[PDB]
């Protein structure tokens, strides 16, 4: 997998985010993780956490898979990095996403995924809480 340039245009929610990549808008669902949406639990907080991290960024990076770029509703499916540091694995760390919508072939970082997500239900953190 390759990471490429792209800026943010918009914080969505915790696991969307509206990003010029190759110079266009796309809004990007992120690959393996699914947060709460915001009026659910912990949903407000996973918005805030995803935001943070986006706006704080000075690189943003998105990292195709080896399957579908895009889903049925047209928004882009990526690994999203700030500065470094995967979005995706970041909230699943944080307890504040949940692994899931793992779709053969677009699943490169499932098991780095799956162990943070061990590491925050040990630790009972948010979700997990
Ligand atoms: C993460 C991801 C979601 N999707 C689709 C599955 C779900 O279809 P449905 O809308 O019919 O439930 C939806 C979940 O996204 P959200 O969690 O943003 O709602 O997006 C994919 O097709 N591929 C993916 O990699
Ligand atoms: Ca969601």
């Amino acid at each position: 997998l390759h990471k490429e340039p792209a800026t943010l245009i918009k914080a969505i929610d915790g696991d969307t985010v509206k990003l010029m990549y190759k110079g266009q808008p796309m809004t990007f669902r992120l690959l393996l993780v699914d947060t709460p949406e915001f009026n659910e639990k912990y949903g407000p907080e996973a918005s805030a956490f995803a935001k943070k991290m986006v706006e704080n960024a000075k690189k943003i990076e998105v990292e195709f898979d080896k399957g579908q770029r895009t889903d049925k509703y047209g928004r882009g499916l990526a690994y999203i990095y700030a500065d470094g540091k995967m979005v995706n694995e970041a909230l699943v760390r944080q307890g504040l996403a949940k692994v899931a919508y793992v779709y053969k072939g677009n699943n490169t970082h499932e098991q780095l995924l799956r162990k943070a997500e061990a590491q925050a239900k040990k630790e009972k953190l948010n979700i997990w809480s």
